[PDB]
């Protein structure tokens, strides 16, 4: 049954966006659950500043990290899979419309690529979005020494994080991934355009 | 058989309704366990006052947050998808006695529109009850430093929360998608309403 | 298969019996895993005495909880489904002996009712045996401090809870879903004995 | 697929031995799952005895558990239901080469009631040597405070146990049920015997 | 489906080879991850030796045990579930192979006891080698005190293991199993021997 | 179901291909999630230098280990497995082409070779260069004392490992699985290629 299910969902596509498909599945949904999500694992418990005064941990982690790399890369997986996933159930309305049709008439360039293209564009933006996001917020690297000049702790704090090679390590894995990406889906739209 | 279960699920409802169950599923279930759930992990283990008397955290902790927002937003979620599998049931019963019927007969603007929109009554009133309830009692915000004022405390403490800033915005998503929910329940309302 | 496996289990049903498998199935069993078992999670960690007497802790949380009330809610959840499957095996054995004895026929107001307004009976006594047996132990609230007054310690010891806030509201929330469940159980008894 | 592989292994039994089968998983593969594991959880973490000697914990605590009552359970469980699988696995072959001799010769009291009682016998046996075994060691009862006399402690050291009323409840309650299943296997055994 | 696979899978095989699968399935497999799993739990954390030297604990840990007794029988029931699966892959291929040359010819004592035979005695051979290498490195008991004589430490200290009777305990229950299988297999192979 | 979908992916490929398939199931994703993973499990935790300044610890875990063993091997694996699941999908899809040229006909050494030599010449290369990249920055064994030499610090610090005679066990057997599969690649190709 299962084999028949996917035959299903996966039959009509082109080759580009089937291999779109394979770099998504195999490159950033196997990735993110088997290795990268246990080296974010203890990350406020190896979080260590230089003082004594009590609670200047929390808001010197808080100021580091506005918002952690693994749930970053969650929200950017599921708003690229959205635009996918309209267009499978429009064209899945569409063919049972017209397989309707054609049972009830046999016992007597459009909307498609329209929809196509609309997806494209909004994956490739949505990307190219996230991408200079990130790249405002953190960079593409991580020291191993951050200063920290926030209340209530004293004039100027060091804290140290927690292994920064391996995370610079998958940053620059993600982030080559995900240019491969972009690249791949204006090499899918301009292959299916120049055949007008 | 995956597949047929699916198709005899939802085979039979409204275009609205399927993108509402899309917004359902893809958007507040899969982001309840995968990200949003890590995030309140260390709550109580990070949660730092600043005093010496033996057991004033608890009592602080339990002042601040009288219930936790992945708790809250589970029993949203819940007291919302009541209505639907009501009315699935109810129409399954329904299809159930007309092709007995049909099938027993053979060998020889109604109910379900009321059930409807009873449905989507409900569903647009609990989420409004529970969007009031949280502006009640949260707000919107969480600060850093959080001042407590309870017994067997001396006077006032200051307490330290557990990175804000993440918490503030995964709060700000959630109530984007409960206000984009709630417009589309009365869009829904009012696309099936001006047809008569 | 699954959804045919479905239908084999329950087809042959009360409605009211219906619709209390659904507050049994989306209401119990799915509220037990999701939030309320992580509300329970660091029991024993945040329990915190006012001593330096080695050992008080333990003796204290001891007579506190004699038995936590997820375990509880878990013997009620089993004791209240047993004459519920008896009622279906002893279903199914009277139906595949009267298949049989058709398909070897075909060749050539009894025991059900009796047994179902048993299983009723002991379903409701059951419920309320476990009602009055929370009320006698626990009460229907948490307080913040408790006194202890226990060997090894010292005269009298003051412990704090962790988070009682939470824990009573959803005590009060199981409770509300015990009592319509009891509520239930008496309609339909009274909406198949009247037709008589 | 499912229901038809349940017929498969139990549509050829004795209603006591259905039964049996139900009280072997609805009570004991149900109930160590579900709640009695997670008492067992902070077992050697809340485990504290009164000494400042380094290494005197380990040493009391082994000399208070040989073997703790969850993996006791999980070999009572695992050593009472291998004759039952052997008896179906005889079964299931006599059967397959009967109906394979049924098959080629369509186209041209004795070994079964032996291995019945046979398996019926080797359960109750086991079933009154493990309930015997755990007579001699623990008795049936925790109390909350232990005497410790080994080396290299000195003289005598008092240990206090975690929450060991709970304990003794499950402890009762898994006593009740072995005693239940002692006696079924019996009136089975005299309700397939004089009917000779 | 599965009964079928199961089928597919064991259907053509012996009777000492199919009691031989259920003692390796029902008493390793199942033995494995249930029970024995969580008893070297918390192997590390309650090691505690008697010194003030910082790093002690580790060179005395490692020196102790060279690899723990979990990760060794992972290992042992790996190398001997392979030349099973390779006699079942040589004649899976050479069943297919025959009715291949049975459909296309319908249409118009050797190798197998060879590689049984091999099987047997590779399985054999593994088995008493791996036992012969815990009886040299280890030995059946573990001691509750360890001298412990290694640099960077003094002279000697030492360290106390922690629940050293039920590790004895199943340690003794792993070694009879494995003799159990040792000796089936030489029964097994002189039972289909001295039938020529 | 499944059985079918088995035959589907793997009936069409070369026997050195399926054992070097079972190689990469039974010995590679079978190990790396049973026992591997736990030996790698408290790292961090367990790692501990000879100082008393804060935050030495951080710095010179990251400068003892750029990059943990358990994501380096998860890396392998995947960069191995992407040549044969393309290989496979091009094969898929002109088998699919071919049968669809069958069924429109019937109403009425070349590419395949290439990219089997391609694919095998790709896994190959990744093999050697990820063996020279291992054995370029960690060598084939760990020491349990390390010397650390980085800011912070003062002038050099001792730093002890954790079990580290387990570690280089598991890296001499992973060593041994990866030669033998490189000597497999070569193999298969000899075999394939002195056919012509």
């Amino acid at each position: 049954a299962l084999g028949k299910l996917l035959d299903k969902v996966q039959a009509y596509s082109t080759a580009g966006g089937k291999v779109w498909l394979s770099v998504l599945f195999i490159f950033r949904i196997l990735l993110l659950g088997t290795a990268v999500e246990s080296a974010w694992g203890d990350e406020q418990s190896a979080f260590r500043c230089n003082t004594q005064q009590p609670g200047c941990e929390n808001v010197c982690y808080d100021k580091s990290f506005p918002i952690s790399h693994v749930r970053f890369w969650v929200l950017q997986i599921i708003f690229v899979s959205v635009p996918t996933l309209l267009y499978l159930a429009h064209v899945f309305y569409v063919m049972r419309k017209e397989e309707k049709l054609n049972k009830k008439e046999e016992e007597l360039r459009g909307g498609l690529l329209r929809t196509y293209i609309i997806s494209i564009l909004f994956k490739s933006i949505f990307e190219v979005a996230f991408l200079l996001i990130q790249w405002y917020i953190y960079g593409f690297s991580l020291s191993a020494v951050y200063t920290c000049k926030r209340d209530p702790c004293p004039h100027q704090v060091d804290c140290f994080l927690s292994r920064p090679t391996e995370k610079t390590i998958f940053i620059i894995f993600m982030l080559v991934v995900s240019l491969v990406s972009l690249a791949l889906n204006i090499i899918e739209l301009f292959y299916v355009f120049f055949k007008g």
